[PDB]
């Protein structure tokens, strides 16, 4: 038996990040680049209008003068010079015509005469005034994005800006998920019937898998025979999964057969760890017959223990093979709402809801929890909603209200219900 | 021009929760409950052991007993009564034996004779001993889920626990995209012809809207025509999205038709904020000829004001659609890293990056920012790898770095990156 700080150490260790893929624009995002993006071209690439106004020579000053063309985009302009004592309209994003090196906007400005276009500017304005030079937002041959970045809206928008449709980047790792059990049925069954429960883990950890971007293959409910154990996972190592997640048959049962098919098939590197939730979890590292490395995670059958475990161990594993440099949980610091009694030996991943709070109860403002209630590893209730695993030390002390305490975020803290 | 904050509360008063639909288990992954869920059994819905070992006569104490059944699932022990002086082997989840009223774990026992099974209890236990008795984690017609609920892996869990496969939901609404300009080409385009960019907005703006997990109706670049505009406005319009999104045509410009468009298909509630960066943000509600409404975001041309409107303004919006109780953004206080001038007037939407640290600056943890260096609306770089916008006042000093700011955490904070 383990502590968990080992247990990531090693599954960190063994976790190799997959050989980059080349894909379309939309398929980027969420991926982590595999290259350099450079621009190559200038933005903008003319001298363009900050302001919806006119173009002039910024020495001539207030006045009226001749409109002497428009320029809105394209090839508006080409060929006409701005000379002292003219004006050129221009709209926001519109080429600057020769010439002309300052804009003065629209509100500035006041139209002259009737039907040949005037105009009286009504300011002194300097060179350079309301122009984007060539470049100013991006330079040429600059760097937009590097190796290692993930791609999120703004990174898109720049492989947009600098033409880039078809982007080098890690990709997700495919994921196969099974449950074992003879007292499992499936979530479609009505009435149950004695020693029976409906699979909830498969479903559960599809949907966790589904919430980390990857391609999930469902390998379904197998059953309490090491044969048939077997076959499934000889199929899932052979079918170019890079990931296996089975639930359940790594305890102490006579039927228990996960943890030995996974000594027998690569090298189990853990099958126990110092933690409550629960403490069963293999850690296993096959290789296909030509050719790559398959991880298998042996998670707990307890529905707790199970998502917490995927939540600590997978998803940093997910996020290594996907080229992440930061692959950790977010960790912050809270103050307790409540009370909480800590175990003297297992150190806890303890489920709440936090919320940041213009007061934390300490008159400054900070993160507070509340806890999901009994956190019994057979009760999935108390991972309802938990956005939040306090780890508590293995001291034996009551935690009261208001103590602070590290807290793994484990859901999306950009979709945190506010107080 | 109306502050951000009064923008807001018109944008939450005309946007309604979209009708509920009914979906399968898969497909409710994120989405809101729009009904309540209760165990139509429970669990467990037979006593079961915690562990594996033997299920005994707590009154017997330490001794010798022979093993009568063996249950691990289903049928296994029915109708086998365990008496004072017998035992029956189990595993974890198997169905505790008529008569037997605890459970002993295999560390506690020894396994005596050779081929008639014997075991040896070598502890004295108490009555109800690692025995989940029927319904102990949930009660049968208990509610495990409710209306407003999003759903996420351990909400997947608990439907399947309960057996629900098809879910009562309240839909993501879909969202139509256009840019507007004469000077954009294609984001396929290589060399560009004097006065052109690549359209980078629809692309940043697809990304966004997939990252909220909304369908998106692509309707690609208009031209700074009135009548093209309002056939594209028109077929949007009609063809059933909810929400549309255009880019620029929103300033002074002489082509600029997206405003008075939208003023004559429907009701425009604002075209100007007072914000920084940039200032033009038109809003509308359009009624789609029987028979719905439809919401219509003008957003600007600027690269940087378009994704910085699309996060405060459209990502509440598409959540209030979707049934969010809580579609504000997650807002945290934090200290600058370095020091940052505010403007007299603009109350600015600051790009930053930010992270948890275990010592903000002064002496305890908290969130700390890093500015994207220059925030002009034109510059994209400005809102790369940024997962804030620190809220800076209108005061026209210099916020010194140390200095505590209020920030909307826009990008996931499960996916930040640590310190
Ligand atoms: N799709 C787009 N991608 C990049 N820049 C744009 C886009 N649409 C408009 N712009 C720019 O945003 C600014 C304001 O646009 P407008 O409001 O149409 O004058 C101008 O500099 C435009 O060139
Ligand atoms: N797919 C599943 N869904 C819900 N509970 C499960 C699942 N698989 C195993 N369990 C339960 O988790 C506990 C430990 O499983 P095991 O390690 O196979 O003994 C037992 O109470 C099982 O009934
Ligand atoms: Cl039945
Ligand atoms: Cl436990
Ligand atoms: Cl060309
Ligand atoms: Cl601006
Ligand atoms: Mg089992
Ligand atoms: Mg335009």
């Amino acid at each position: 038996m383990i502590p968990t700080e080992e247990a990531l150490r090693i599954v960190f260790g063994v976790s190799k990040r997959l050989p980059p893929v080349i894909v379309s624009l939309y398929e980027a995002l969420g991926k982590v680049l595999a290259e350099d993006i450079r621009a190559p071209d200038p933005l903008p690439p003319y001298p363009a209008s900050v302001k919806d106004g006119y173009a002039v020579v910024a020495s001539d000053g207030p006045g009226e003068y001749p409109v002497i063309t428009e320029s809105r985009a394209g090839n508006d302009g080409l060929g006409v010079t701005v000379t002292p004592g003219t004006v050129a309209y221009v709209t926001t994003g519109g080429p600057i015509p020769d010439g002309a090196d300052a804009v003065v906007q629209v509100e500035d400005t006041k139209v002259i005469g009737d039907v040949s276009k005037r105009v009286k500017i009504l300011i002194q304005t300097k060179k350079g005034t309301d122009i984007r030079r060539v470049g100013c937002d991006i330079e040429k041959d600059a760097t937009v994005l590097t190796t290692g970045e993930r791609i999120g809206a703004s990174e898109i928008g720049l492989l947009a800006t600098a033409g880039v449709t078809m982007v080098k980047v890690y990709p997700m790792p495919i994921v196969a998920i099974l449950s074992t059990g003879d007292e499992l049925v499936e979530p479609t069954a009505g009435t149950l019937g004695r020693g029976q429960i409906r699979d909830s883990n498969r479903a559960m950890l599809v949907a966790a898998v589904m919430q980390q971007q990857c391609k999930v293959v469902d390998l379904g409910i197998v059953r309490d025979d090491r044969k048939e154990l077997e076959k499934v996972l000889d199929e899932a190592v052979s079918s170019g999964v890079d990931i296996i997640l089975t639930s359940g048959g790594v305890s102490m049962g006579d039927r228990d057969f996960v943890k030995p098919l996974l000594e027998e098939k690569g090298k189990v590197y853990f099958s126990k760890v110092l933690m409550a939730p629960g403490k069963p979890l293999t850690f296993a590292e096959i290789r296909a017959k030509p050719g790559k490395t398959v991880l298998a995670f042996g998670l707990p059958g307890n529905p707790v223990s199970c998502l917490v475990c995927f939540n600590i161990f997978v998803v940093p594993t997910i996020r290594q093979l996907a080229g992440w440099t930061s692959p950790h949980p977010l960790r912050v610091r809270l103050r307790l709402q409540e009370p909480i009694k800590s175990d003297p030996i297992r150190p806890e991943f303890h489920r709440a809801i936090i919320k940041w709070k213009d007061n934390d109860g300490s008159g400054t403002p900070g993160f507070v929890a509340e806890s999901t209630g009994h956190q019994m590893s057979s009760r999935l209730l108390s991972m309802r909603s938990a956005n939040a695993l306090l780890e508590l030390p293995a001291t034996g002390n009551v935690l009261s209200a208001g103590s602070s305490v590290s807290a793994i975020i484990v859901s999306d803290i950009s979709a945190f219900s506010i107080d």
